[PDB]
């Protein structure tokens, strides 16, 4: 699971910033 494992990772840094862009959605 090396790049399953790296692509979490990252997913995470994706969703992060995801996260904080539909946090001020309104």
């Amino acid at each position: 699971m090396a790049q399953d494992i790296i692509s979490t990772i990252g997913d995470l840094v994706k969703w992060i910033i995801d996260t904080v862009n539909k946090f001020t959605k309104k």
